[PDB]
Order: structure tokens, then C-alpha cells, then sequence
């Protein structure tokens, strides 16, 4: 997260870290057994880390649970990042408490201008590299479809939306991939892609979760 702020420990209790020997992506806990992340975060050997603030220190509220299965969306296209969504099933159910909590799926698609919360442990610099240990947060509005398409001509599908600031300075970044965009208490976006971080006229692009609720519900009912 570039240009954001330190969230505060466990104030984003649905935020997860995906660890394969190191943190490599975020995700969102949607019930005690399932995490939503980006398809471009797929890899084998995932451990889901819940209840995290400092990802380099065991502070006492964590739950570490191995994935039993990962399900990348059947229509994910890794060249266009269309349908950039993946479900991860936990080998055992998380214990839900004030520091480990699920986020609801949307029933409608959030509107342009809505202010959302984006979070993660990704790079905090728009030039160069600095990775934080504690969770970072960013408040950002959803941008109009026309602004989004003007920023990335020929690249925005109906399963994507832009959020952020066309002036630059505030964005998600590498390492935030797969993490949540939450608006009105629902998971509306997944950190997906962009061009650089916090660059002028290049806002973040996010998977439009409302388009996937039927697939999510049917998949978790059968796996
Ligand atoms: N820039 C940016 C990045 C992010 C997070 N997602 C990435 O870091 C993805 C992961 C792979 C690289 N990547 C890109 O977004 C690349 N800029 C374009 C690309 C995509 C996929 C494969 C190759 C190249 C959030 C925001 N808001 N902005
Ligand atoms: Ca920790």
C-alpha cells in the first residue's frame, strides 16, 4: 500500500496473509473454512495466516492453517487478468473471534464514488521498494467506468473496476495482490493489477466480486 496508513492491530479481522515460506499475497476470510484471493496468487503449498498484524512476529492472536484445496476460477485468463479470483479451502475451520472474522459477500455491485478500504502488506513505495511488517490501509473511491477505461484503453473488462486517485500518490502495490477492497461492510474487490503503483492516471484495477457471488456460493456448497 502506497500513501496509506497503519491500520492498527486486528482492525481488519478478515484480512489474511498467504505464506509459502514468506508472505506473497493477501486474501479475505469469507467464512470459517474459505478464503477469497486473486487467481494470479495461485501456487502450491499455501499456508493461510489469520489474525496477523506484524507478519514477522508471533504476537499471540494468529491462526496458521494449511490450505487443503485451491480453486482458480474456470475462466481465469492470465494474460488479460479477466476473472482474477480464486477460492482457498482451509484444512480446518478457523476459530472466529474479535481478531479473526469473516467478511460478507456483496448482494449488489458498489457504485462509482463509494469510498472503500483496501489493505495489505505490499510495497509502500511508488519508486523503489520497502515492505512493511504491519498491516497497511488505504481509503479510496471507486472510479467511473469511463475514467477507468481511459486510464487503461483496451484492457478493462466488465469484471474489473478501478479505485484510487488519478493524481497518483495513493494505491495498492506488489504484495497487496489478492487482498480485500471492502465497501459498506462487503467484499467488493480483490487487489488485481495496475501499471506501476500510485502513478498519475494509472489507478488500481480490482476484480469485481459482485459478478462472482453465484460461483462462490455454488463452489463452497460442493467442496
Ligand atoms: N501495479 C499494481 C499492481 C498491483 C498488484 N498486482 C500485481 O502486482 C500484479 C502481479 C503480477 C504483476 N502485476 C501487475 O499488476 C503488473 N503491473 C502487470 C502484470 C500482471 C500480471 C503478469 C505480468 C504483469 C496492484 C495495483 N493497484 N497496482
Ligand atoms: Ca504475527
Amino acid at each position: 500500500i502506497v500513501g496509506g496508513y497503519t491500520c492498527g492491530a486486528n482492525t481488519v479481522p478478515y484480512q489474511v496473509s498467504l505464506n509459502s515460506g514468506y508472505h506473497f499475497c493477501g486474501g479475505s476470510l469469507i467464512n470459517s473454512q474459505w478464503v477469497v484471493s486473486a487467481a494470479h496468487c495461485y501456487k502450491s503449498g499455501i499456508q493461510v495466516r489469520l489474525g496477523e498484524d506484524n507478519i514477522n512476529v508471533v504476537e499471540g492472536n494468529e491462526q496458521f492453517i494449511s490450505a487443503s484445496k485451491s480453486i482458480v476460477h474456470p475462466s481465469y485468463n492470465s494474460n488479460t487478468l479477466n476473472n482474477d479470483i480464486m477460492l482457498i479451502k482451509l484444512k480446518s475451520a478457523a476459530s472466529l473471534n474479535s481478531r479473526v472474522a469473516s467478511i460478507s459477500l456483496p448482494t449488489s455491485c458498489a457504485s462509482a464514488g463509494t469510498q472503500c478500504l483496501i489493505s495489505g502488506w505490499g510495497n509502500t513505495k511508488s519508486s523503489g521498494t520497502s515492505y512493511p511488517d504491519v498491516l497497511k490501509c488505504l481509503k479510496a473511491p471507486i472510479l467511473s467506468d469511463s475514467s477507468c477505461k481511459s486510464a487503461y484503453p483496451g484492457q478493462i473488462t466488465s469484471n474489473m473496476f478501478c479505485a484510487g486517485y488519478l493524481e497518483g500518490g495513493k494505491d495498492s502495490c506488489q504484495g497487496d495482490s489478492g487482498g480485500p477492497v471492502v465497501c459498506s461492510g462487503k467484499l467488493q474487490g480483490i487487489v488485481s493489477w495496475g501499471s506501476g503503483c500510485a502513478q498519475k492516471n494509472k489507478p488500481g484495477v480490482y476484480t469485481k466480486v459482485c459478478n462472482y457471488v453465484s460461483w462462490i456460493k455454488q463452489t463452497i456448497a460442493s467442496n
